[PDB]
């Protein structure tokens, strides 16, 4: 049947936070492997033993190029090739640009961007010598449109999807796909300051997680195969590109 | 269960070839009632199908059949939940070249009437407040491409009517968006990383995306379907 | 100089308007002769002699596509060659989509998409023949965000920039570049939400465009082809 | 004269380089007083000398933070503050994705982007303070199309437009502009020449211009954007 995911592996990154949980159910419910990977190890295996079976564990902090590229190794040789990466995880670090500190945009960029350069780097070689995989990026509406407050997040986004267009060129020709998802505003930890963003929002509400998570297992499906380089907005018309 | 359209009401323009058969076969998969718009006689395609089609024959060069076409899908599926404009033409050529024919002729198909049944089905989805409008533009509506200096209007245009249509009628859960089939000679597999055409199975699987409950929150959007041809 | 335009000759539809006559001042500033086209006639004439030197006037009903390839073709011909087209006159048939009209439809799509066509159609062989030109499209921010209750407009916009980009492919060899600029809000509820988007917390004036056009226009502009020149305050970016 | 730029101070990263250069030229052609920032000291003298008077000289390794710093400070000062920053210096570490190493990354990002950073960091608020200012920065057709071998070089040159479009939201209401300009451009060269409409190389005079435009008064309205100078080889 359409869209089915039964014996595919997945690792998603950031799997506690809100829609890092909401891509690994949707994974999940589709009947894939799913990896969940976090800071914490003990919000982890909460996620795991209510999901019940075909799901891994994968602490690591991402600040951490060593735990990044063991966390790559232990994915692929545990669950005995991971097909779909989705690069979930990602910090901010919010404030006006002429009081950003060197600390700030460094943190915000080895983590949204360099984390992802080598978790990728770590599971891309295997999935071309499948013939098969699938890699998922998740930007934000932000990195197309800029924001203030945030030079160093959209820089961190803007990079993730470049990054992903001229990796999906490269591997191509192997079957794997590289494509990013770009999710506006979606309930989370975050009322004239709510009202300011959802005046941009034509649909008039916040997004939900299974928004997301359904538009990953849209672009990881067998059916999605020719999809490559893309960004899928997903924002309730909060920008249209 | 993921993805499900069963019960929802769906109509496909240009459904007899190519993508729009492919995007029909889809819609049924997985549920639709699926009315069957095209030019010819498609009575083949409802017979493969069988159960939950209907067959609605259309010139839509014809202002005035593109309106009874809206009104009688409209009237005897009880409700359309899901329109798809699919149906275009080409009148390829140089600039130079080109008759006022062959512009008048495209921008006729590719985009009024595209205006018109629209027209005819989105205050009935609102009033409902539930649809979806999802537009088959082409990777030429961004790109732009020679020979197609019409096409290529009609297209970018099909984008642009989009996105406007997407606001103002965001509100009561109607949403629209385009999607971007690429191609669909060694000239053109040399632009494409992946190596290969597009297959109809493509843009359907896009198609169902889009038409899902589970989109319900995109809308204005186009979903480019092209083997990375053009990356947006 | 830079951005030297003295030997030059251009057309400027809705010359009149706002951004037209704007457009039209900045040209001739800049060395060029400029034809200025209208449909009300009088109105041509009084720019004119304002401006003296170096100018035509050319009335013609843009709905009207007979007027249209007359237009080309004695612009053309008055002028010695045009070397720029400016197609800037563009009108608008607003609102809400489920009560528009097929005239509300049909007449923007006839002004802002295939008048554009036929005056474009009726000079590119010229230019192609000159092996130099300039052919400058005014588009719109709302062309590439969309609007609400402009579902009219935003078509003719978009597809304007597509027109645009396949005509840039087609005629990139024989030197003549076509681009087109997206000009966001420019010269009391509604107003100042639309204030509240633009971080330059200003409305644009014609000199803003005028100046796109100048860059655009010129020799120094060579390398550039096909592409949308967003000048906005910051609106929409691109 | 429209596009005037007489008395207006302008630094210019990557000065000795083919498109250093010609934007060095133009902004010192249309009245400007231009810094030239470069690697090499040897061919900053050299151009400095070749131009008139209106010049001044900065070598720094921008792989060193603390040296980027030092340059802007240095600029602001030496100059008495900057008005037109274009950021254009970058380099690349090319390979194909699956053998570049960690420093092929660090190395592309630390210059093409963090360093960016840094400078622009070092000017923008003495511009907003002098209620005017210009930041202009080169990225690259393959920052918006991909391009396969640079993984990090498109990255790099995304992000860079990323951070203009914020950095753009935050100081437009301050009278300082940052828009992004993105060039184009063995015998292999001849793929890429038949993937251009123009059929054609682009010229360091190509993207002076484009500078010269965003750096004016005229350009003023323009905040946040990427203008393409590539001869129509992507249509954006």
């Amino acid at each position: 049947s359409m869209f089915d995911l039964t014996g595919r592996k997945a690792l998603v990154t950031g799997a506690t936070g809100g829609l890092g949980e909401a891509i690994a159910r949707a994974l999940h419910a589709q009947g894939a492997i799913v990896g969940l990977h976090g800071t914490r190890e003990e919000k982890l295996k909460e996620l795991a033993a209510e999901l019940g079976e075909r799901i891994f564990v994968f602490p690591a902090n991402l600040s951490d190029r060593e735990a990044v590229k063991a966390l790559g190794q232990k994915a692929e040789e545990e669950m005995g090739g991971v097909d779909i990466l989705v690069n979930n995880a990602g910090i901010t670090r919010d404030g006006l640009f002429v009081r950003m500190s060197d600390e700030d945009w460094d943190a915000v960029l080895t983590v949204n961007l360099t984390s992802v350069f080598n978790l990728t780097r770590e599971l891309t070689h295997p999935m071309m010598r499948r013939r098969n995989g699938r890699i998922i990026n998740i930007t934000s509406i932000v990195g197309v449109t800029g924001n203030p407050g945030q030079a160093n997040y959209c820089a961190s986004k803007a990079g993730l999807i470049g990054f992903s267009k001229s990796l999906a060129q490269e591997i191509a020709s192997r079957n794997v796909t590289v494509n990013c998802i770009a999710p506006g505003f979606i309930e989370s930890a975050m009322e004239k300051q709510k009202d300011a963003i959802m005046g941009n929002i034509p649909m008039k509400r916040m997004g939900v997680g299974a928004d997301i998570a359904a538009a990953v297992v849209y672009l990881a499906s067998d059916e999605a195969a020719y999809v490559t380089g893309q960004t899928l907005h997903v924002n309730g018309g909060m920008a249209m590109i």
